[PDB]
């Protein structure tokens, strides 16, 4: 048995502010089995009942509550979810975890294909966040102290005490500068170098309220509420436009990078990859993940093969958007 997954949801029809943390939506502490993770967007909307409490969802609810929480924009939606959903949810069940591994997606997938959620390193979720540290270091899922008192530090430095986008560019930089010093296995290259930047930059277009026209920038308070404890600034109002990683260019232009990684399992040893996706070849992003799939899923028939093609068109359908175009891969043919 399994699922049929439905095409992604649309933009909402109302795209304007509104009050978002509302009496339909509290904030609830977690109970047993509720599962959260590195996504502190997913996270908030799940204790707030936006996303099942439980941390546990369709690739279509997740793009309705980014939407309807947020008004994260409809194409970035599609564009994360289901490329989470493609590397870590579960394609038959068409459920995804936003954290780590839990019973509550089903039956497990073949091996090596995991279904293991959010939380699974080296292919999505990687290294250089903002408030979750790096893998090696044995967490890469909870909020962390320390990285958040560095945001502080680099926002009390460079944005007269709040987050805004000349904070976003120095910060980056900084977190890339403390994985190539402290992370051997540092990787930043393909999906992450693409997301790592687009993150910088979601905490001034949608936390931020949306009643801010001008000087859009992120209080202390705000970050706390949201990075740590998963819940909604009091009367929060979503971004008053669809929104997502508007700025993100300045954010590299301010130190300009190249994908890559420690090499040979040793510090400050980054060397540069020249065959991973960047900002001027992003179809190499689709590319790399429509392989990643293939390795992930070598030889599916049936449920899991259907669903499989219906996900990575769904996908593609974001990505030719996204990327300016990028012909469709169909590993597995068609229905
Ligand atoms: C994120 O948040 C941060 C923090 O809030 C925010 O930072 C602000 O960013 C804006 C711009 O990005 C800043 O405003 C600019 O400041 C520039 C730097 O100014 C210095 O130099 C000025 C020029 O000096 C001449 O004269 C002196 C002699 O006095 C001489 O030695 C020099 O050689 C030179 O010839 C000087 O005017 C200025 O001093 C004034 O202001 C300070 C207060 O900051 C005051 O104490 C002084 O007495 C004096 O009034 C200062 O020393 C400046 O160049 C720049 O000017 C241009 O724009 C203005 C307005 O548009 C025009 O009028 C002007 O003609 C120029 O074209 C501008 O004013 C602001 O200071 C930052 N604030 C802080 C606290 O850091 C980021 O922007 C945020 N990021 C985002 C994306 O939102
Ligand atoms: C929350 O997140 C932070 C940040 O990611 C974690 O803290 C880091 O923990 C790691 C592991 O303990 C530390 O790594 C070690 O750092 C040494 C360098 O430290 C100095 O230099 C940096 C800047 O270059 C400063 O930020 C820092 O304060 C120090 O002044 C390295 O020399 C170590 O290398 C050794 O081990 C590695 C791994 O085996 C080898 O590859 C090396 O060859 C060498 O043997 C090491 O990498 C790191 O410094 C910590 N950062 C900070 C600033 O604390 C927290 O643990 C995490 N947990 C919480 C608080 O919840
Ligand atoms: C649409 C589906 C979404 C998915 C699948 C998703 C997934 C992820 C993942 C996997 C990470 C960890 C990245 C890493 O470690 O490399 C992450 C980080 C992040 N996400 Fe999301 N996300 C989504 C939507 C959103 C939304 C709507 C927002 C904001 C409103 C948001 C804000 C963030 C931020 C700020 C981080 C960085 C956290 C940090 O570094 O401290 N995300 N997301
Ligand atoms: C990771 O997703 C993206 C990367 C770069 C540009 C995008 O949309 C404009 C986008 O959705
Ligand atoms: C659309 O782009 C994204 C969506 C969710 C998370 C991202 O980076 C961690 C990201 O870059
Ligand atoms: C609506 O169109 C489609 C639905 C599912 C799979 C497709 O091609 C792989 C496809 O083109
Ligand atoms: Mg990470």
């Amino acid at each position: 048995q399994g699922v049929d997954p439905p095409p992604p949801p649309g933009p909402p029809s109302f795209t304007g502010t509104k009050l978002v943390n509302d009496a339909d939506h509290p904030w609830q502490p977690l109970r047993e089995g509720d599962i959260r993770g590195p996504c502190p967007g997913l996270n908030t909307l799940a204790s707030h009942g936006y996303l099942p409490r439980d941390g546990v969802a369709t690739p279509a609810q997740i793009i309705t509550a980014t939407q309807e929480g947020f008004n994260f924009e409809n194409n970035a939606a599609i564009v994360a979810t289901y490329l989470g959903h493609l590397l870590n949810g579960n394609l038959v069940t068409d459920l995804l975890s936003i954290g780590g591994a839990t019973p509550k997606t089903g039956p497990p997938p073949p091996p090596p294909a995991h279904a293991g959620g959010l939380n699974v390193h080296g292919t999505f979720e990687g290294d250089a966040g903002m408030t979750r540290a790096d893998e090696f270091f044995g967490d890469n899922h909870s909020f962390n102290q320390t990285l958040f008192d560095k945001f502080v530090d680099f926002s009390n430095r460079y944005g007269g005490g709040f987050y805004n986008l000349t904070v976003a560019g120095e910060l980056r930089y900084s977190r890339i500068q403390d994985s190539i010093a402290t992370n051997p296995e540092f990787q930043f290259k393909n999906v992450r170098f693409i997301t790592a930047y687009g993150e910088t930059v979601f905490p001034i277009n949608l936390f931020v309220d949306g009643r801010v026209t001008t000087d859009r920038k992120l209080s202390m308070e705000d970050a706390a509420s949201i990075f740590r404890d998963m819940r909604f600034p009091d009367d929060f109002h979503r971004s008053a436009v669809p929104a997502s990683n508007e700025g993100a260019d300045q954010v590299l232009a301010a130190h300009p990078w190249v994908p890559g990684g420690n090499a040979d399992n040793q510090v400050n040893n980054y060397v540069e990859d020249p065959d991973s996706a960047d900002f001027t070849h992003l179809c190499r992003l689709y590319e790399f993940v429509v392989g990643s799939v293939q390795e992930l899923y070598p030889n599916p028939t049936g449920i899991l093969r259907r669903n499989l093609i219906k996900n990575l068109h769904y996908w593609w359908t974001g990505v030719n958007v996204a990327f300016g175009g990028c012909d469709e891969l169909f590993p597995y043919g068609q229905l």
